[PDB]
């Protein structure tokens, strides 16, 4: 029942500083513009030890399935091929992505009725707020 509070169907309702975050990641102009429009839905489910996060948008659909603490390969919406490890730290899902000698951390937490996603690349944070769909 670990991530039970994350389970469900979520829709992006607000974003802050996402363009700057993408710039810091290395996303190019066209992908930044198109990705920045999107209002993804995220579907989170758990089956035994396997957590699945599916994201659907006009731009791209993504999907990751993983076991906490166990590194896996991930294709991001901006098409990076990364090595990802996701843990739980005090009720927060902590997701580290490594590629090309770079690293970014995405933290997901429940706050009131929202699922708040903080994406950090060096000194730059973007906050992406989801509500139940
Ligand atoms: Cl399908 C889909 C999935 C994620 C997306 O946005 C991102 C793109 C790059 C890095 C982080 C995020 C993000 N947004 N909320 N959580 N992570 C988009 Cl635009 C579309």
């Amino acid at each position: 029942h670990m991530c039970d509070a994350f389970v469900g169907t979520w829709k992006l309702v607000s974003s802050e500083n996402f363009d700057d975050y993408m710039k810091e990641v290395g996303v190019g102009f066209a992908t930044r513009k198109v990705a920045g429009m999107a209002k993804p839905n995220m579907i989170i489910s758990v089956n035994g030890d396997v957590i699945t996060i599916k994201s659907e948008s006009t731009f791209k659909n993504t999907e990751i399935s993983f076991i906490l603490g166990q590194e896996f390969d991930e294709v991001t919406a901006d098409d990076r091929k990364v090595k990802s490890t996701i843990t739980l730290d005090g009720g927060v899902l902590v997701h580290v992505q490594k590629w090309d000698g770079k690293s970014t951390t995405i933290k997901r937490k429940r706050e009131d009725d929202k699922l708040v996603v903080e994406c950090v690349m060096k000194g730059v944070t973007s906050t992406r707020v989801y509500e139940r769909a």
